[PDB]
RNA sequence: GACCUCGUGGCGCAAUGGUAGCGCGUCUGACUCCAGAUCAGAAGGUUGCGUGUUCGAAUCACGUCGGGGUCA
RNA sequence: GACCUCGUGGCGCAAUGGUAGCGCGUCUGACUCCAGAUCAGAAGGUUGCGUGUUCGAAUCACGUCGGGGUCA
């Protein structure tokens, strides 16, 4: 697959080691999430500082986001949200979720209306993940921008402190780009500063922020961590995750356009099964005889990587890794297992989502004081 | 002085001729303002289209702005506002005034708080000009941005349609600039689109806008007029004004830093006099004998250019132009005259300004439906 | 305002008498426990528009829309 | 994260034994009805900070703050 240890060293982040994991445990009195245990969330930035504060009764809040590329979301999209929902429960902190409808409107051929609608439609599945209506604010850039005292003020502060060359260097823009993309990064940085949410943090400017996100989002926050000092704020802490594997392989890329690219949150019990069997890449030997002697390759097998994300029972996963690695299990049974797991899983989601009424999305997306004052 | 006819041809605007002036008269049933008569507002863009609509009962609104560089404003600053106040009265249309506190915060070493305060302090003199509290909305970018449904949405629409090279070309920015300056132009364009003021134009998107402004502001609107079609809107009409002359000469530049650079709205009866006599550049001959034979040079004489802006009585101005041009009047009397005019003028302002209470600035700057629904 | 330029078969790109190439691509059959490789086949709304000039125009002239590039 | 670089007398810029230049600049006197030109003079909080190494440091080493430039 891909070498994440090099990414870490490359970018400058830090590896999450057992020490850290154990701290999280001692600090939360709850067994750390399997993403932490199984290396899905492998890198971090300043997580110890976060823990130190937390353990010393100093408040911190969660910040994560979603780009509403489309109405169709897929299993891969849920990882950061799933983990964030867990972090919220376990630490009992408020959460802020950014729907970058304005970003997609900029990067894709979408109309302001479409973008927004996707931001709202997506809010449903994000909500379906179980976030506490009392301590989480899901917001649309297009909306919130125009109904906030602090948000825009921080963008302007952040923009006055980031040159085109910087973003050119970081994001690789070009003189040919729209001034809208050139300064969009400021918008994604802004929610890293508590006072961007006056109605929930009280013009407070030193509240620690922890940003769980996929490893590829880091550049935005590297730029953010960079400006913060320069503007009198504290830099956001980070917990990075690995990329979710496409059905065709860890290497290949997945889009909301290729439906056979991944399992979508709307797929049916039957579609789930079909996708795995007819598209999930394998690490299993060609002939079944070959497999029995050599055993599968757990490292490149998409189906197994999947279980790694959704088979919660730590022991059962092992039984599979073992019997699969040795050859005792044919990729056929493996896949069969992944389905037996995914089906009830997506079904579950689809139900929780249906319970999300319009008035619930409304509340979630309404800026207001949150439980933990 | 400077050749404005070349500016016109250069930029692509149009000269305001008697034909146009007479139309304005026929259309308003009021004698056109002396700025129009005396060539202070000399260039325009689509003014006839505006008139056509107006004469055919189609609504149009006024849009002009102010950069709150500082708390100290000077006579030169008032020209566009004076003329705008006249246009409002005469056509009876609503007006929108932009205080670019966010622009100064970006271009000058100011803090968000300072900028805003200047935006508010300046609002006072702008209000002191007589605008109708019922049909004019003075607003701060920093404020309004965060309390508007449409404004930000138009910036994003405008930004998705203006490349860095464009602004680089138009404004001459550089890769070295902050992403904040690079896309600031979108912000100044946005108020050219009625639906940026939903609470006053009702999500209406085709209301004609007329932007009175100093000739050097045009580039922003050339860029604006350019995007508009591309985003489904109508391009703003323009009425350009000449530059107000610095006390040292039409050529030299004036800043709120050099106090002897111009007559400031706070100066005293005595300071007024001092500034003219001790700094107002002259077109008068060296020796008084020389003057008597050659006569002054009305073209470069700052003091006379001043009367051109504030001596309202068309005939009296002539008496001066004549007796001065021939030599019958020494620049000494000329200057003496300019003072006798300016003193009561500034005094007046200072009083009107004092009547502007905090609750009045508040109302003006509060987004709300305006008289002409 | 003006001028320059580009405007493809789902995306990325090629100038008429022989099979318009695939970079990527999908769907069919075969072989494997699957998936991939491989082998054998099929299909895909074709020229941004509108007038033209020519025997013939994707390859030309005018107008037009959109992307990108340009001027104290 | 790291490294490169810059960090002036109101602004823009210059490497010790002779008057640290003015580009712009202000305020004084003179000459003109004024203003400007011109002529004659004066002044302006001086090295981003903090330690140092040296006889001597604006010109060097470490740390630091800020601007700008940099890396699959
Ligand atoms: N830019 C991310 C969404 C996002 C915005 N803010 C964030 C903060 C943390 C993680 C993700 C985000 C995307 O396109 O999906
Ligand atoms: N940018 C102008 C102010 C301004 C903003 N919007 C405007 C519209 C018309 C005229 C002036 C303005 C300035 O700096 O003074």
């Amino acid at each position: 697959g891909i070498d994440y240890d090099k990414l870490i060293v490359r970018f400058g982040s830090s590896k999450i080691d057992k020490e850290l994991i154990n701290r999280i445990e001692r600090a939360t009195g709850q067994r750390p999430h399997h993403f932490l245990r199984r290396g899905i969330f492998f890198s971090h930035r300043d997580m110890n500082q976060v823990l130190d504060a937390y353990e010393n009764k100093k408040p911190f809040y969660l910040y994560t986001g979603r780009g509403p590329s489309s109405e169709a979301m897929h299993v891969g999209h849920l990882i950061p949200f799933i983990f964030t929902k867990w972090l919220q429960d376990v630490f009992n902190v408020p959460l802020v979720i950014q729907m970058t409808d304005d970003e997609k409107y900029l990067w894709k051929d979408l109309t302001l209306d479409q973008a927004y609608s996707y931001a709202v439609e997506n809010a449903k599945d994000i909500i379906a993940c179980g976030f506490d209506i009392n301590k989480t604010f899901i917001f649309s850039d297009l909306d919130y921008m125009g109904m906030s005292s602090g948000f825009y003020k921080n963008v302007v502060k952040i923009q006055k402190h980031v040159t085109f060359n910087q973003v050119k260097g970081i994001f690789g823009f070009t003189d040919s780009d729209c001034i809208g993309k050139i300064s969009f990064p400021a918008i994604q940085a802004a929610p890293s500063f508590s006072n961007s949410f006056p109605q929930i943090f009280r013009d407070r400017t030193d509240i620690q922020c922890l940003i769980p996100c996929a490893i590829d989002q880091d550049p935005y926050f590297r730029m953010t961590r960079d400006v913060a000092p320069r503007i009198g704020y504290p830099k956001p802490a980070l917990l990075h995750s690995t990329f979710f594997p496409a059905l065709q392989g860890a290497q290949t890329k997945m889009s909301a356009s290729d439906p056979n690219s991944s399992i979508f949150l709307t797929d049916t019990a039957k579609q789930i099964k079909t996708k795995v069997n007819k598209h999930a890449f394998s690490g299993g030997r060609d002939t079944i005889e070959e497999h029995r002697q050599f055993g599968g390759n757990c490292d490149v097998d998409v189906s197994f990587m999947y279980l790694t994300f959704f088979l919660e029972d730590d022991d059962k996963l092992e039984q599979i890794r073992k019997d699969y690695t040795s050859g005792a299990m044919l990729t056929g049974e493996l896949k069969k297992a992944l389905i037996e797991v995914l089906q009830p899983l997506i079904a579950e989601h689809q139900a929780r989502r249906k319970e999300v009424t319009d008035e619930i999305v409304k509340e979630f997306m309404t800026p207001r004081k949150l439980s933990f004052d």
